[PDB]
């Protein structure tokens, strides 16, 4: 199978992600998009409680890490009239350059 979105195993999609919590009832992706702008979130997942009512949680995915930290800049910042919690979740690659690469 494996078409898109759904699949098997965790298999880190990218690594750099952002968790959302305590979101407003009148909060929509479109907002979650401008709430992190200027930026481009790979995708904003909206967690639904029953079958329509939101839960206040969301998941933001980014191509790179920067996009994350950049989005993390809006951590706590009230999106509309509520305080959503943003948890910086990334994997980060490798870095650090010195003399004569050992």
């Amino acid at each position: 199978g494996s078409s898109g979105s759904s699949g098997s195993s965790f298999q880190s999609t990218t690594g750099h992600c952002v968790h959302m919590r305590g979101l407003p009832y009148r909060a929509t992706e479109n907002d979650i998009y401008n709430f992190f702008s200027p930026l481009n979130p790979m995708r904003v997942h909206i967690e639904i409680g029953p079958d329509g009512r939101v839960t206040g949680e969301a998941d933001v995915e980014f191509a790179t890490h920067e996009d994350a930290v950049a989005a993390m800049a809006k951590d706590k910042a009230n999106m509309q009239h509520r305080y959503v919690e943003l948890f910086l979740n990334s994997t980060a690659g490798t870095s650090g350059s010195g003399p004569s690469s050992g």
